[PDB]
């Protein structure tokens, strides 16, 4: 053969998918606590980010699948979860600088195990936190410029949408 | 100038086209005789590969001529020909194993010399190969499971057809 | 004149004539058993046989008439009906052998009497014949491989078709 | 069971295939040469009922089967082949009033057996038959009436056409 | 190289020209003829043979160029002028049995020369040939059976067309 | 049975598919270097071509698989490669003349064997051989007349295409 | 946080923007010179070039930004503008030789600082800048093969258009 993976480079897959796993129910949470709240623009958008990281996982159940690993889909990394606009924004921009760092340090551990292919794969997932990163540090600092009541009115839809 | 480029990567080059001369071969002959044996639907598939290894031989000889080398098409890798379903499916396997091990040595020398575009380039056909891989290996694993005949049979057409 | 063609011509027309009949009629029948066993797709396709040797006839038929003589449409070639799926494509089989036989001396006729018009259109038969026996031998091949019951399973339809 | 048909009943499902198989060359025949002689919408018409008799012989396979019997193609009814259109006219009369007589006998021996449904088929095929007789014998009233050149005129396309 | 074709294949490819501008010639003087008559059905196939005969002229002509011959259009063969509807046909007939013999003789020729693509091309006009034979044939049974001014009336047209 | 061939009409088929690799490969290759030196038109050209052959080396593959032959993929004819277009177009016209003359031979060996499939296939080869002589010999006429550097700018595409 | 990129890759990153809008502006300026001499297919390509470089120009500022860098835009690097076709050619070439080997340079040392999405812009622009020394190069042999009035003509519109 052989597709047989290096252990080190599933092990480095299976955190990635802990970590996505997290992001994928802490977007999901966040989503319905912000609709709840009445940000439902925010809440929107952050239902298309835990899609986004659903999509991130299934490309890391693949990756492990074809290296023959055992994907872990028991157990997702521990929730952030903001009590309002603010803290919401705060608690993801922390997932995706944890998420940031582990991509990091997997890509050049691919790299040094000859694993060109998964290591492409962190460089792709470590391209999509930046831009998300980008994005919430955007929000954070509009929130900060026009204040959070206004953040909130910005984000929230009309009684009759 | 210059693009003229390392005498060791495009000496890699060619080595990429000597094995993608010799995959586009085996899979050409292999739909052949798969068609003849009455697998019809494995048959068409084989046919797709060979078509998607043409489209790489033309990647290899376009980057050579760039770097001012001289592609060689005047010989292709030894032919693997399987004389039933799983000897075909076994032979492409190991041909694109042979692949994959070069792709790796290659992408690692184009590293090395500074020539990162062409490091890009065997990085595509190194994903591209163990994309192919996965494939056959899924399809032997189906064939162990269900048996030779059935396999063979999920891979016919009726007679009308 | 004239049109007249060589005695010996129209009796190798003729001949090929019988031949064609024969096959019209060994299909068409071969078509209904295999439909009331079961087998409807290798039914559908033993009908759309019969229908080309038909055509087959046709030319012959004006091709003799062209020729001045006089077309034979009163006995037909000794059928061979078989009794399961594999009996039906061997009798198929040893038909179009006979045919392709009776071609290749008919053309070579042709050819030493100088009726090179008579001449291409055995040599039009006798690719379609060989064309034919192609598509069984496959057929047999297949059928010898995965079983006769899963050959009669992928050449019958589902209850509600 | 059981639907094994009577053996009279075959006989005479085989009789009357045996007269539709004679029809069926017979008009194909006839086509070919009005073709030949020029009158080419009488022979488009020879064309047309030859085909509806091709109808009538699947017919009668179809039925034999069913009733567990083998239908007979390896013989066909004696031709009747006419040289002129007159002749062609009343061999075809002549053809379809003996398969009225049979088809009248048949459908009585069918009744008497109570096999209904073959009684049925035999009365449809009547009915089909007593139609052509019809044709014929307004066809050869008409070419009576005007004369034979003026009935083939008629039935002659121009050189264009 | 070379295509330099044999002197002799040449030569039959010009005689092959010199026949086809005659019937090129005298197909549309016929026209031209049978329209004045009134004949107009004909006149129109006539109008047709001609073009068809111009279109063999030019696959002749492009032979010749092919094998460094020089083709030859200045002298037509000797054309045949009929002065009633029967002569125009027979006329044409005698011309198109000129024609079979020639390239009957010139695919001989060709296939003993060793020249097997002009070879291809003299039977592909011999076929053509004789099927105008046919035709020509065809209707003169018809003007036979039916009388000339029968004939001649099926092949004219109403004067409000 | 058989459909097994003759030894030496399968060798004159593994001759022909020798010499259609090489084709496909060189017009492959002249191609690319066309389109390097900039003469995109003519590179165009160049593609079809091989793409063409790629069709001959398909049709032989099948015939020798129906012969039950072996096809030979291993090895490829030499090629002569161009250094520049008026030496491209003599390298390809010296293929074209190669391949002439073993179809003209091997045509004659199938004729003499009775193969007369394999004859047929073998002279719509010579057939499509002969028309890329033919158009080849046209542009390096053209090129002559015009000279080498209106022959090249002919054939280049301006710069924003 | 944090964001905050390595001072070195900023500067960097800045380097390419130098180097982007001297490009831009020097392709603009060919452009406008091109179409006043006359050769509006050339200046419609370096058009293209420009606007193109415009694009990395963009991408190179919204990198710099995410990594709280400050772009420069208030200087653009030393123009090389031609007098001829031939020199403005050479000129393009000679300013993508120089973005290339900045690119190789930046990429590495964004490696080497971990930043591996910045170095992936690197390999990007890297690839498309290798990419238009590649179209140039190429219009610089077709200049010297069919000579530069040839060039300028093929690269002109006429008076019409
Ligand atoms: C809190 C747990 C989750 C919730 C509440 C959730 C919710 C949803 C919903 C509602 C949709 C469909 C959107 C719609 O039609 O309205 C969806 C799609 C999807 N869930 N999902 C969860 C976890 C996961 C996990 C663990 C995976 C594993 C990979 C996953 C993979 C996907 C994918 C790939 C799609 C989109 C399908 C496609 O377009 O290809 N979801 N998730
Ligand atoms: C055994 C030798 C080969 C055979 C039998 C073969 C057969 C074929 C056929 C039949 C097609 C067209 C598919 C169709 O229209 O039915 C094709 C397409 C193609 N052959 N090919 C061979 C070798 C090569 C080589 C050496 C190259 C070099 C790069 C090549 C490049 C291509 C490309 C790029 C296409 C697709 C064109 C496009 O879509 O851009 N084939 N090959
Ligand atoms: C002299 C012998 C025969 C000749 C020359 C002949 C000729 C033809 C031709 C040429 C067609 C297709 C019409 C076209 O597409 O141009 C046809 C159709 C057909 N032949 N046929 C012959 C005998 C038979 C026999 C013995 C049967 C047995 C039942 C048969 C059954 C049929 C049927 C059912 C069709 C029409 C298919 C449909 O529409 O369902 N032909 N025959
Ligand atoms: C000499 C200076 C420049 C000139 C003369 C120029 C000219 C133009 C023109 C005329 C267009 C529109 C094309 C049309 O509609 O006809 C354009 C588009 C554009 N300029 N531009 C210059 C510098 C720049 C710079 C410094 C940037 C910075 C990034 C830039 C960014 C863009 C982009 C991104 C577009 C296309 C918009 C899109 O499709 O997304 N141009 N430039
Ligand atoms: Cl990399
Ligand atoms: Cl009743
Ligand atoms: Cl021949
Ligand atoms: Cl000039
Ligand atoms: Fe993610
Ligand atoms: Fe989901
Ligand atoms: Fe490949
Ligand atoms: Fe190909
Ligand atoms: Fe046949
Ligand atoms: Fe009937
Ligand atoms: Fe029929
Ligand atoms: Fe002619
Ligand atoms: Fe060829
Ligand atoms: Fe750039
Ligand atoms: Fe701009
Ligand atoms: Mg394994
Ligand atoms: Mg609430
Ligand atoms: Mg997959
Ligand atoms: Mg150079
Ligand atoms: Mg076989
Ligand atoms: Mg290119
Ligand atoms: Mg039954
Ligand atoms: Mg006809
Ligand atoms: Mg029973
Ligand atoms: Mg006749
Ligand atoms: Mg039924
Ligand atoms: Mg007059
Ligand atoms: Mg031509
Ligand atoms: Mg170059
Ligand atoms: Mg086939
Ligand atoms: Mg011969
Ligand atoms: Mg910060
Ligand atoms: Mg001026
Ligand atoms: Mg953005
Ligand atoms: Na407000
Ligand atoms: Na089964
Ligand atoms: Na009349």
């Amino acid at each position: 053969g052989s597709m047989k993976g290096e252990p080190k480079v599933i092990e480095r897959l299976n955190e990635a998918l802990f970590l996505e796993l997290g992001a994928v129910n802490q977007y999901w949470l966040h989503y319905r606590l912000l609709n709840d709240w009445g940000y439902t623009r925010l809440a929107k958008k952050e239902r298309e980010e835990s899609i986004e990281e659903m999509h991130h996982a299934d490309k890391l159940i693949d990756r492990i699948i074809f290296l023959e690993g055992f994907p872990n889909l028991q157990t997702v990394s521990p929730l952030r979860i903001g009590q309002n606009v603010k803290e919401v924004l705060e608690a993801d921009l922390k997932g995706e600088y944890d998420a940031r760092a582990s991509y990091k340090e997997s890509r050049e551990i691919c790299d040094k195990l000859g694993d060109y292919v998964s290591k492409q794969l962190f460089d792709e997932l470590l391209a999509d936190e930046e831009g998300h990163i980008d994005f919430l540090e955007t929000q954070l600092d509009l929130l900060a410029k026009i204040g959070g009541e206004r953040y909130g009115q910005l984000n929230a839809a009309p009684a009759d949408e």
